[PDB]
């Protein structure tokens, strides 16, 4: 494992005790401003405990800068992002009739699923917010991922993603390409999250994505705090709202069994029927309509996507104040 070079505009570099490196980059020289479509530079400074990270022990970024995690170059290939082959899913999808949804929430249970082939596999849980299809598919993505080939280790790490052309030539993870504009001075994207304990303490990643009606910029909130936004100018299909929201798990099987014969885990590595504390969940399954109303779709309003149900699957758990989606599994033992 090697560290990438400092990005331009770095005013200070902070080294964490565990080997993490953070570059405090001038908020006006952050990668987003190198995007050809973001020549309209006007930085929307603001929309019209859980975010504190351990690296703060060794320093803070000065005012006017943002913390950017230093990329780790492992020498291993990072596979192309794919909409819900060696990818497997346990996902639910809410399909609106037109691209007018103004936001969506996801409160995702955090785990450290085990990978059978850690140098090539990944396991994630996220939200997908999208509009359009094929070459005009636009996405807004946030969740946690275990991907040693990309991140350098096996911890679940917060990530963002986007594309404006169905992953053909636009988009990337976190701030590794120009796109997402970060406004938050203390929260670095790409850092580890605390995993839940089987039969014990549960940890959650609350994320809320909201389109600003005045600018069209899509703001990201983590546990109610602003992180930054996906500018409307990098998109086409989703500039006025989204037509689809999906939630759930995904694995990538580098062993080539199509995700049908690997014990790489999704969620907690336990099937949904094990329930709270044992199987991973997604709650706050909510979206926002054009009038600003929060929609909480019922279980029968979603389409399920679970192509290897003997390995990874999902189950709704109803009867509580809100719908829970339990998802994931241990995978299927190799034959
Ligand atoms: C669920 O989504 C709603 C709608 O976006 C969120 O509510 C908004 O929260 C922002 C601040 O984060 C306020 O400016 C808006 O006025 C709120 N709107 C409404 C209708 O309440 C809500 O915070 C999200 N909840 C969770 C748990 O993520
Ligand atoms: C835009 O779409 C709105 C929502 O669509 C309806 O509800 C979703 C959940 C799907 O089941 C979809 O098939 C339904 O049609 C409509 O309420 C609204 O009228 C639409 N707006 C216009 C101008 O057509």
């Amino acid at each position: 494992a090697r560290l990438a070079n400092k990005p331009k505009g770095t005013i200070k570099t902070i080294k964490g005790d565990d080997g993490e490196v953070v570059d405090c980059v001038d908020i006006y020289k952050q990668p987003a401003f190198d995007h050809p479509l973001l020549k309209n530079h006007t930085l929307q400074m603001q929309p019209s405990n859980k975010l504190e990270q351990p690296w703060h022990k060794n320093g803070e970024c000065p005012k006017g800068s943002i913390p950017i995690r230093r990329q780790v170059i492992t020498g291993l290939p990072v596979v192309k992002k794919q909409f819900p082959t060696n990818h497997q899913y346990a996902v639910i999808a809410y399909f609106y009739g037109n691209a007018s949804l103004q936001g969506a929430n996801a409160t995702i249970n955090i785990w450290e699923p085990n990978l059978k082939n850690p140098n090539g596999d990944f396991s994630l849980t996220q939200i997908w917010i999208s509009a359009g299809s094929g070459s005009s598919l636009n996405t807004i993505e946030a969740g946690w991922q275990v991907y040693p080939g990309r991140t350098g280790d096996s911890q679940p790490r917060f990530f963002i993603y986007w594309t404006a052309d169905g992953y053909t030539s636009t988009g990337c993870y976190d701030l590794t390409c120009p796109g997402f504009v970060q406004t938050n001075n203390y929260y670095a994207i790409g850092m580890a999250l605390q995993p839940s304990v089987y039969g014990g303490q549960q940890y959650e990643l609350n994320e809320s994505i909201q389109r600003d009606p005045a600018t069209g910029n899509w703001w990201l909130y983590l546990w109610g705090t602003v992180v930054g936004y996906w500018p409307a100018s990098i998109y086409n299909s989703i500039t006025n709202g989204a037509d689809t929201v999906e939630w759930g798990g995904e694995i990538y099987d580098s062993s080539g069994t199509g995700g049908f014969h690997t014990t790489t885990q999704m969620g907690s590595g336990h099937f949904p029927t094990e329930g709270y504390g044992k199987a991973s969940y997604v709650r706050d399954l909510q979206c926002v309509d054009t009038y600003g109303n929060v929609i909480s779709p019922t279980a029968n309003s979603f389409q399920g996507i679970a192509p290897a149900p003997n390995c990874y699957n999902y189950q709704f758990q109803q009867g509580s104040s809100e719908l829970y989606l339990f998802y994931g599994g241990p995978g299927c033992q190799a034959i």
